[PDB]
């Protein structure tokens, strides 16, 4: 028996020595050295310092450039706000609590911080999904005589909110639950503990399917079709060298988008799966931190991929940074 | 009497309570809370995470692009290596010692770490100086029938090394000295203490003049003349719109370069001056950290200004990041 448990938590450490305390009450420095708690904080510092400017800039530059506000960009803006929730509801809090060596906000603080930290990265997730669907619709033109417009773009955004609530809201009401995780400075969904009172098991499956498999499939299909439609067109168009460039560009970019999605969600998926099927086994606090390290950083690399590498967004950004010129 | 002193150090705190320990021996958590030591470490993390890629990339991209290696770029490469010394000899060490709450490497560790941390930012300093001189020489053509070439560029680089040793080497031999500074996790020149055995006073003046005033003057003169020569040419050339752009660009860039130089060196200068003329007065550990916060970060913003905003370097960089294309 690998850890110690209580009404609202599970500490990944054995109380055989009597040292273990509530992660809501005293420091966890038996889980990890304090410098490791600092490093956790250092990381949380990095992600704020990078995540905030680049995501906030996105909103800001949109306000400055009329060229940018187009129904197809609505979802990208959604991404940037979602990333901000991640930045404030998650990274900063965790910067704060890590520096105490435990989650100082108690169980309600855990529900809140967990809800927003989940709501943030889930909106971001479904945004990447919705974007792919639209680009598929717009570029592949699967349904004839359909022009994508502002009203569709709204639903696409609202869809992310519904889907993200369909994930983050249930633990607040008793399907799974939020508990401190890893080094116990941050709160997340309990996918690793078979807590029957909240039916944690049925939820992790529902998560694995609806919030992982569905996204992975949609994202592959949609972009799959795209790299098809575009490679097709170029082969029928070879007298055009620009067109040849375009097909090249798009492919590369989709490879990046697809790889990026995996780097973000694979570890959380691989780990959740492994634990589910390895149930008798002991999983340390740091290791539990790893798939989180991966997903959290997406709040930096997503807008670099999806915004900064965008021709339109970058120029407006470069213009604004340089105070109106260039 | 504001602090406590010992053979190799000065702690900015009063031993009237008997709590003060050697910064080479035990934690300084009476100087500042531990979370503040973490934050110091977080900052040191930021500067490595940003400072290393962008400075190392510079060296690397030069290796990949023949277009870049030109005598006028030698000094820029010097800048990037100097910034690296700052990154490894300073930021990482300080990341390490901060996490102990004192300088764990003892006085010899203090001499080393101080020497390299000084040598780094001083090479960087004189690089910005040398660059300005060359650009003045090349653009203003003050001396007729002179073409700048590889051999001049070498001396320019070597000059930075001589000048930086003319600064960093004396404290190792008894003109001033290296002691832990601020929160006592890092070592620097002792400009704040009137330690007569090493003649700290005559050195801070020599520093203030030779390593601050001289740089400030040269940098203003040289770039002053440049924004003159270029504004002159455009006024005589107005039928050319490109030329009009150029004069605009250069001016803006010099404003940035000049402002940047001040942001880096003004606080260290203002503080050193104030302390010199305010000698009876007490200066806290954190405040002593401030002008260092400013100068250290230049290891990030200098190569952004001087390298990434360079048309030539950026493109090669953008090419290399994207794995040969675009
Ligand atoms: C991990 O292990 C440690 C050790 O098992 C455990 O800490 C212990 O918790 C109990 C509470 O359940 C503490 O017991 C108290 O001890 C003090 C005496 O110093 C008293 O204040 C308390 O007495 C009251 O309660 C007793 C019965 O529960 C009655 O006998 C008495 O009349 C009072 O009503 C009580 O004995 C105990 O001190 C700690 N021990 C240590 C070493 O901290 C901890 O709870 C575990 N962690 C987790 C995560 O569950
Ligand atoms: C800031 O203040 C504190 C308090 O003033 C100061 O720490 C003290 O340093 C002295 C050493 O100079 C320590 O004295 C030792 O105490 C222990 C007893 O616990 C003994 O090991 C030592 O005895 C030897 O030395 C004595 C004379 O120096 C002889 O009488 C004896 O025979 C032995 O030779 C010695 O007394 C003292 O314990 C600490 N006190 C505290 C509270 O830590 C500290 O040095 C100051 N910091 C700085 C930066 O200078
Ligand atoms: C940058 C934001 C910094 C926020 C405050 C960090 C405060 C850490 O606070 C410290 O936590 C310790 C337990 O670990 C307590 O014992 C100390 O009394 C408490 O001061
Ligand atoms: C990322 C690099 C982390 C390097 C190691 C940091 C080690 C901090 O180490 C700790 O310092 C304490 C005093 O402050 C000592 O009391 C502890 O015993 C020691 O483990
Ligand atoms: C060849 O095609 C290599 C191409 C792709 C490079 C894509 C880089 C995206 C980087 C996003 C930001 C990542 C780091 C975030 C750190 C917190
Ligand atoms: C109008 O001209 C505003 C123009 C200048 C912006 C120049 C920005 C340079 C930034 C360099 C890197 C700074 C941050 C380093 C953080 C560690």
């Amino acid at each position: 028996m690998c850890g110690t448990e209580g009404p609202n938590f599970y500490v990944p450490f054995s109380n055989k020595t009597g040292v273990v305390r509530s992660p809501f009450e005293a420091p966890q420095y038996y889980l990890a050295e304090p410098w490791q708690f600092s490093m956790l904080a250092a990381y949380m510092f990095l992600l704020i310092m990078l995540g905030f400017p680049i995501n906030f800039l996105t909103l800001y530059v949109t306000v400055q450039h009329k060229k940018l506000r187009t129904p197809l960009n609505y979802i990208l803006l959604n991404l940037a706000v979602a990333d901000l929730f991640m930045v404030f509801g998650d990274f900063t809090t965790t910067l704060y609590t890590s520096l105490h060596g435990y989650f100082v906000f108690g169980p309600t603080g855990c529900n809140l911080e967990g809800f927003f930290a989940t709501l943030g990265g889930e909106i971001a997730l479904w945004s990447l999904v919705v974007l792919a669907i639209e680009r598929y619709v717009v570029v592949c033109k699967p349904m004839s005589n359909f022009r994508f417009g502002e009203n569709h773009a709204i639903m696409g955004v609202a869809f992310t909110w519904v889907m993200a609530l369909a994930c983050a809201a249930p633990p607040l009401v008793g399907w799974s639950r939020y508990i401190p995780e890893g080094m116990q400075c941050s709160c997340g969904i309990d996918y690793y503990t078979p807590h029957e009172e909240t039916n944690n098991e049925s939820f992790v499956i529902y998560m694995f399917v609806v919030h992982f498999i569905i996204p992975l499939i949609v994202i592959f299909f949609c972009y799959g079709q795209l790299v098809f439609t575009v490679k097709e067109a170029a082969a029928q168009q070879q007298e055009s060298a620009t067109t040849q460039k375009a097909e090249k560009e798009v492919t590369r970019m989709v490879i990046i988008m697809v790889i990026a999605f995996l780097i973000c969600w694979l570890p959380y998926a691989g780990v959740a799966f492994y634990i589910f099927t390895h149930q008798g086994s002991c999983f340390g606090p740091i290791f539990m931190t790893i798939p989180a390290f991966f997903a959290k950083t997406s709040a930096v690399y997503n807008p670099v991929i999806y915004i900064m590498m965008n021709k339109q967004f970058r120029n407006c950004m470069v213009t604004t940074l340089c105070c109106g010129k260039n």
